[PDB]
């Protein structure tokens, strides 16, 4: 039976890890390979003059000194853009205003490389006590319903859904399982729950919603939520976690 996934994200800029540096972020995530985390997801806000090369050489860094499954993204505009990063070692690319204003570059990035490579990252708010889709960092309301955007992101061959909540992101105050409960009968795709991580109980919170996996960035890379623990809490509760 398959594992939740533990996911650690990191914001990276310029070259380096953004908690001010944090780091390298090839070192960075070695590290996270190590202490037990099961996927990295890279997000880059570099500048779009040096961002092309600077996060290729990411991807290949990364592809040729680590060895876990990871996923780049951050400002994916087209099919181009995500090829390269794939054929330079990239697992899966993750795209999101692009996918929405553009859905058949989820079906180009799928038929070239398989729809395991595509992650469609879906930020959403309630609005009048309907859940709906925004796109630009969560600051731009679309007027596309939650429940139809992730029906045609299946449908357009997606890979995964990165599911953030705008309400919870950024705070440490909890996943939104409303919302996770909402979108897990919609779809059959993974659900990586996104947002909100503040307490080893909210992974739990999360998977029983119908999450497949958590990811979290801070209360990690603050040292502030051990994965081992996490994993063993995790365990003991009766959730199928990849120890050690």
């Amino acid at each position: 039976m398959l594992a939740k996934r533990i996911i650690a994200c990191l914001d990276v800029k310029d070259g380096r890890v953004v908690k001010r540096d944090s780091g390298d972020p090839v070192e960075l995530g070695k590290f996270y390979s190590e202490i037990g985390i099961d996927e990295l997801v890279f997000l880059d806000i570099t500048a779009s003059v040096e961002k092309r090369k600077t996060m290729l050489e990411l991807v290949e860094k990364v592809a040729e000194q680590i060895d876990i499954p990871f996923t780049v993204g951050g400002g994916i505009h087209d099919f181009e853009t995500a090829s390269e990063l794939i054929l330079r070692g990239a697992d899966k690319v993750s795209i999101n205003t692009a996918a929405v204003e553009n859905p058949s570059l989820i079906t180009q990035i799928a038929q070239t490389f398989g729809s395991q490579a595509v992650v469609v990252a879906i930020d959403a708010k309630r609005v009048d006590g309907e859940f709906m889709v925004f796109t630009y960092s969560g600051k731009k309301n679309t007027g596309i319903l939650l429940r139809d955007w992730v029906v045609e992101v299946e449908k357009r061959g997606a890979g995964e859904i990165l599911l953030t909540s705008i309400d919870r992101d950024g705070t440490k105050s909890g996943y939104d399982t409303e919302m996770i409960r909402f979108v897990r009968p919609l779809t059959t795709l993974p659900i990586i729950a996104s947002g909100g991580a503040g307490k080893m109980e909210h992974f739990l919170e999360a998977f029983l919603a119908g999450a497949d996996a958590a990811l979290a960035a801070s209360v990690f890379h603050f040292r502030e939520i051990d994965v081992r623990e996490l994993k063993e809490y995790l365990k003991k509760h009766g959730v199928n976690v990849r120890l050690e």
